[PDB]
């Protein structure tokens, strides 16, 4: 079963939590990766309730099981805060525009 569903792409909290260290490493040594330079601020225009304090960081998490590491994103992120705290994992898939949704 998944820890984390995103449309069709399936993530096991292992998945998550490799993806989560590779963004908070580099947000940490103040580094980026990509053209839209992950990792970076998500303000949470969507108004999710995350259990975790802000500031929050989005950094994408590959269905290939891969670490992100530039070009296309695809539609998957996982949040993280400033104390590397998981606040989440959401996707663009089902949602309008560039908009988010959380993964079940
Ligand atoms: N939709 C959305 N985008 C945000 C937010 N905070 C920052 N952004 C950035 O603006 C862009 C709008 O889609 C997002 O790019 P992304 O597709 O790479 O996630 C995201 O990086 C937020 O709270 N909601
Ligand atoms: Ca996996």
């Amino acid at each position: 079963a998944c820890d984390y569903t995103c449309g069709s792409n399936c993530y096991s909290s292992s998945d998550v939590s490799t993806a989560q260290a590779a963004g908070y490493k580099l947000h940490e040594d103040g580094e980026t990766v990509g053209s839209n330079s992950y990792p970076h601020k998500y303000n949470n225009y969507e108004g999710f309730d995350f259990s975790v304090s802000s500031p929050y960081y989005e950094w994408p998490i590959l269905s290939s099981g891969d670490v992100y590491s530039g070009g296309s994103p695809g539609a998957d992120r996982v949040v993280f805060n400033e104390n590397n705290q998981l606040a989440g994992v959401i996707t663009h898939t089902g949602a309008s525009g560039n908009n988010f949704v959380e993964c079940t």
